[PDB]
C-alpha cells in the first residue's frame, strides 16, 4: 500500500525556503525542455526534433513530472501544474499520507518539544535514501548499470555526451541541482536517516525566507 502523490503545493507552503530555491533548478523547469525550440542544441545532439512539441509525449513526460503512471501522479489527460516539473515528491516520495504527519509532528514539537521517529514517516511513504528514485530517471537507459531500466529510456546518455554520466553520491551533493539546504530544528529523529543528512545540516543555511 504505497502512498498517492498529491503535488508540490502543500510541501511548498510549509517549506518556503526550499521551494524558493527549488524553483530555480533544472528539475523545476523540466517540462520547459519538452517544449518546441527549447534546448535545440541538446536535442540535435541526441537526434531528437528541436521543433517538436514533446509536452504530451508519453515517451518523455514521465521523467519531467511528478508520479507519472503512479497513483495521484501526473497524467497527460489532466496535467496538474503542481505535478509539472520534477518536484518535491519525485525525490522525497509521494506525500499524501506523510504530509499530515509533518503538520501534526510539527505542532507536537512546537507545543511540547516532542520528537517523532522518521520510521513513522518512512511507513507512510517518505523516502530518506533517494538513490532508487534518482536512478529511475537518470540511469534508465539500455544496458545501464541500474538494473531497473526499462523503456521509455532517457535520450540523454553517456553515449550522447559524458556530461550525462550519473553518480548518485556526487550529484546528490550538488545543491544547485537539489535545492539549498536549510537548518532543521529536529522534529524528526532516528532511522531511516539519509546518509548525508548530518553533513548537509552541519553546513546548512539558517531559516531563510518564510518565517
Ligand atoms: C510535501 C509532501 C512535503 C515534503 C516533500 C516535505 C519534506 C520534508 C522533509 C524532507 C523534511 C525533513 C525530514 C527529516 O528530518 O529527515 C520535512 C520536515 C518537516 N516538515 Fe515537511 N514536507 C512536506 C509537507 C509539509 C507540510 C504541509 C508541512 C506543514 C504543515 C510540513 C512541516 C514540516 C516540519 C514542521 C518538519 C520538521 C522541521 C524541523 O525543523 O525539524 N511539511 N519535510
Ligand atoms: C535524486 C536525489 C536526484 C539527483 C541526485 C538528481 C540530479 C540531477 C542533476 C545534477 C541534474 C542536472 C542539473 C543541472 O544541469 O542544472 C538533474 C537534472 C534533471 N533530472 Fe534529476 N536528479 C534526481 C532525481 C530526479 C528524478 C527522480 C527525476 C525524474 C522524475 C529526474 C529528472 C531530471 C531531469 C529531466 C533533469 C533535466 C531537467 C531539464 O533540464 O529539463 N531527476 N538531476
Ligand atoms: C522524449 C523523447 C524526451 C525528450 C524530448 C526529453 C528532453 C530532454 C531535454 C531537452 C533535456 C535537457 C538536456 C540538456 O543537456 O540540457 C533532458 C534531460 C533529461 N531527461 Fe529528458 N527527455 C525525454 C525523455 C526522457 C525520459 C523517458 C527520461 C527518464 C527515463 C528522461 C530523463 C532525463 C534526465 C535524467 C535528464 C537530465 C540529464 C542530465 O543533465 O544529466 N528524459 N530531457
Ligand atoms: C519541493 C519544492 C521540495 C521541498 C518542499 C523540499 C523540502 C525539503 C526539506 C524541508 C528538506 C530538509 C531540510 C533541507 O533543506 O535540507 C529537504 C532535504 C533534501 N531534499 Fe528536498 N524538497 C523539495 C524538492 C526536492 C527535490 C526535487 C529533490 C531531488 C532532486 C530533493 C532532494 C533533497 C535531498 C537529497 C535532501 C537531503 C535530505 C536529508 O538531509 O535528510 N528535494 N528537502
Amino acid at each position: 500500500a504505497d502512498a498517492p502523490f498529491e503535488g508540490r503545493k502543500k510541501c511548498s507552503s510549509c517549506h518556503k525556503a526550499q521551494a524558493q530555491s527549488w524553483k530555480d533548478t533544472a528539475h523545476a523547469k523540466a517540462m520547459e525542455s519538452l517544449k518546441p525550440n527549447v534546448k535545440k542544441e541538446a536535442k540535435q545532439k541526441a537526434k531528437l526534433d528541436p521543433a517538436k512539441d514533446y509536452t504530451q509525449d508519453k515517451d518523455c513526460v514521465g521523467c519531467h513530472v511528478d508520479g507519472f503512471g503512479q497513483k495521484g501522479g501526473y497524467t497527460i489527460e489532466s496535467p496538474k501544474p503542481m505535478l509539472t516539473g520534477v518536484g518535491c515528491e519525485s525525490c522525497h516520495g509521494p506525500g499524501r499520507n506523510f504530509r499530515g504527519d509533518h503538520r501534526k509532528s510539527g505542532q507536537a514539537f512546537e507545543k511540547s518539544g516532542k520528537k517523532t521517529p522518521r520510521k513513522d514517516l518512512a511507513k507512510k511513504g517518505q523516502d530518506f535514501h533517494f538513490e532508487e528514485r534518482c536512478s529511475a530517471c537518470h540511469l534508465n537507459y539500455e544496458g545501464s548499470p541500474w538494473k531497473g531500466a526499462k523503456a521509455p529510456y532517457t535520450p540523454f546518455t553517456p553515449e550522447v555526451d559524458a556530461k550525462y554520466t550519473f553518480k548518485f553520491d556526487e550529484m546528490v551533493k550538488e545543491v544547485k541541482a537539489m535545492h539549498e539546504h536549510y537548518k532543521l530544528e529536529g522534529v524528526f529523529e532516528g532511522e531511516p536517516k539519509f546518509k548525508f543528512h548530518d553533513e548537509f545540516q552541519a553546513s546548512a543555511k539558517p531559516a531563510k525566507k518564510g518565517k
